[PDB]
């Protein structure tokens, strides 16, 4: 009821963008404008998400084109732009992914930056679970649990959320959210998004976050949008439609602990 | 698309009955007469189910007393009543549990009792996952994953359902269904009931029924009913309301494939 899985109440705020235009600059610039807007309507706000890979567009024959950034010690032009966003203000920035490209096995996947509140790029997260749609990109092989100064969380992407191992795993390491950058469509969207996040946080009594991008009609992909944060029980406790907007929430311990006690995690593990 | 993890369109029926009255033998009775009601207004049923505790009292201090039941070669009074409805039509019937006595252990137990359609006692399942709620009763140990002429299906039992490992196992094994003999509230099931039910199906994708006893607001406990039938992709296709009612569907194995096919099982079972 106040630290043990979440040290405090922390307000957090996912941001529905219409990003992923053929311009980058533009990409980051918007994100960035949306992320002050996101500070200035929410001051105390220590965790922000953005959506599926936000920087570029969303299509397989362009992520060679736009994985333009690699991740290391030395800073890329996106890796360095959403790390200055990252301590510019308090907030635990989740970059959201965007085209990763690997120097050496020159290999290309689809990588979620996670930021802290200083700025320094903490861990990241490589789509595990992911025909294009294979034959350009590569799978990640590790479980991603970020340490932070509140708790400790997970993040997934995308069709990452079809598969339960992934949150069971960060959430029984102590994790008190799972956070979701990803972009169903039209079409996918209304079938499963609403009940996977709340599957994914009623089995393992934790908080669930799913940033999708806005849905561009535009575009070759139609996102669904629906940005949610549910609670612990099942709760949706917020959600965005399908336009470009910012939503908000705040994630109580005692929530995640008065519905621990009513529905305990204690399991037979003879099994 | 025909005959893999079912081998045919198999009609079901689920029996939310109005029975667990003080009066045993009314229960059976009652469960008989709903029985011929399900094959008479559907003749070709292959498979019935009944709702949990259906033979008697749904309270904890009265377990012990209509326990009267315990199974083995020699059949028992409930044993024996259901093993008869079972070969007397084509159905395999899960008898949806019963108070059992273990002999031996001298311990109660929640138990599901499965017969064939010869009237076979094949399998039973032991409520797992289950203050008094765990002061009169002992857990079970065993996955319940009964053979079928058709295919394999799980057997949980109400609080069992709120694991997906049980369901992840039979369903891997090569179960086409996931059946639930439960009995939510009329508090608990506005929560977690229709999610549950669809989470399990749609990670799995399997048939996921659950069977509950009909309300009656004039016990003790008051059930929330809802008996219900998912298929793969997360749809409700059969559901009961409050009430007395038989409810029906049909498995096809085709609806199962169609959406394998659609959404990968294929894991990386890395991790």
């Amino acid at each position: 009821s106040a630290s043990k899985i979440l040290s405090q109440k922390i307000k957090v705020a996912l941001v529905q963008l219409s990003g992923s235009s053929p311009d980058k600059m533009a990409n980051l610039q918007r994100a960035a404008t949306f992320i002050e807007r996101a500070m200035k309507e929410q001051p105390d706000t220590k965790l922000v998400v953005l959506p599926e890979c936000f920087n570029s567009p969303y299509s397989t024959d362009q992520f060679r084109k736009y994985s333009e950034v690699i991740n290391p010690k030395e800073p890329s032009t996106s890796v360095q732009f959403l790390s200055n966003l990252a301590n510019k203000f308090k907030i635990i920035l989740v970059g959201g992914t965007i085209p990763e490209l690997d120097p050496k096995t020159d290999k290309i996947y689809n990588t979620s930056i996670i930021f802290n509140e200083d700025g320094k790029l903490i861990d990241k997260h490589r789509k595990v679970h992911l025909f294009h749609e294979s034959e350009t990109l590569s799978p990640g092989e590790k479980s991603t649990t970020i340490d932070t100064k509140y708790g400790k969380f997970g993040v997934g992407i995308c069709y990452d959320m079809r598969f339960p191992e992934l949150a069971m795993l960060s959430a029984r390491k102590g994790a008190f959210a799972m956070i979701y950058p990803s972009a169903f469509n039209t079409v996918t969207g209304p079938l499963h998004w609403h009940l996977l996040a709340r599957s994914r946080a009623v089995d393992n009594q934790v908080y669930v976050m799913l940033c999708s991008p806005a849905r561009n009609l535009q575009s070759s992909y139609h996102a669904y949008g629906h940005s949610i944060v549910v609670d612990p029980r099942g709760k949706i406790v917020a959600e965005a439609g399908e336009g470009e907007e910012i939503i908000y929430a705040e994630l109580d311990p005692e929530v995640i602990e008065s519905f621990r006690q009513a529905v305990p995690l204690t399991k037979q593990r003879r099994f």
